[PDB]
Parts: structure tokens; sequence; C-alpha cells
């Protein structure tokens, strides 16, 4: 029980990956919309479309090693390529959970000394779920109005994922 990615390989810390459902049916890869009111695309969600890998995640660990395990705190942030305009500024995507609404959302604008890393990644089923530790609570999908998938704290329901290395 390493976290290994689609191919078999150890997860790298600060490797780039897509993160796929790992069933069938109800959606893709995970990806940045614009939910609600905001004029940017600031919520992570599942893409609609089963075809969709979606954007690629860095996951990193401040530790300076070279592999992550499910006892590691990770920051995950969307890689940067081929953004919207209003994102266009930024270097870092980090995502983070808004306390409340308990959606996961990137956070651009914060001040690096606020923002850490508080997801772990674990073994699940055959594959893989992601948790955000507060003990650690299930990240999974919350439908909105617009039928946009949320990525939320949903404990006891999660998103089962895999995840496949982002080549470029």
């Amino acid at each position: 029980k390493e976290l290994l990615d689609s191919d078999g390989d150890i997860l790298r810390n600060g490797g780039t990956y897509y993160i796929l459902p790992a069933l069938r049916g109800k959606g893709g890869g995970l990806e940045l919309a614009k939910t609600g009111d905001e004029t940017c695309p600031l919520n992570v969600v599942q893409a609609r479309s089963e075809t969709k890998r979606g954007r690629p995640a860095i996951i990193w660990t401040p530790p300076r090693i070279a592999i992550l395990t499910p006892a590691f705190y990770l920051n995950i942030e969307f890689q940067t390529r081929d953004l919207p305009a209003c994102l266009e500024e930024y270097s870092r995507l980090p995502w983070k959970v808004e306390g409340e609404s308990q959606e996961v959302k990137i956070a651009p604008k914060e001040e690096e000394q606020h923002l850490f890393g508080s997801f772990k990644i674990k073994p699940y089923r055959d594959d893989y779920k992601l948790v955000y530790c507060e003990s650690c609570k299930d990240l999974g999908i919350s439908i909105d109005d617009e039928n946009n998938r949320l990525l939320v704290v949903k404990d006891g329901d999660p998103l089962a994922v895999r995840f496949v290395k982002a080549h470029r």
C-alpha cells in the first residue's frame, strides 16, 4: 500500500497528476469552475463530461523527500497552463477549503504565510480518496443549483480517485 499513480509508480513529492474518477458514469477529472456569482473560476469541481481529464494538480509536502505516503500533509495546487484571463496573473493556484461553506476553492490571492497543506491521500477500496484535516474528513461531490459538481468536504461519501501522470 504505497500511493501509486495509475501506471503503478509511487506518487512523487511535487509531481503533477490529473485527478480522475475511479468510478465511471458521474463525471470526469477535477478542474476549475465559476460558481454562484464569482466572475473568476475559483471552485474546484469535477468536470461534468466523463471524457474530460480536467486540469493537472501539483501535489507536494514541505519535507524534502522524494515520494508521498498517506501519512504526509499535502499541498494541492492546480497547474497554471492555459488559464482564463482573470487567473493569468497568478503563478500558483493553491487549493484551500473555505470554512463554513466547506467548498474546496483555489486561493491565488492569499499570502504564502497563510497557506499550508492540509490534505492527505488515502487508499480507498481499490483506489484512493482525498481527505482534508481541519482529524480527517473525506472530500466528495456536492451538486449546486446549476449542476456544478463541487468538490467539498463530505465525510463518508468520498470521491474515489486515481492519479494519472500529467505529461508535458
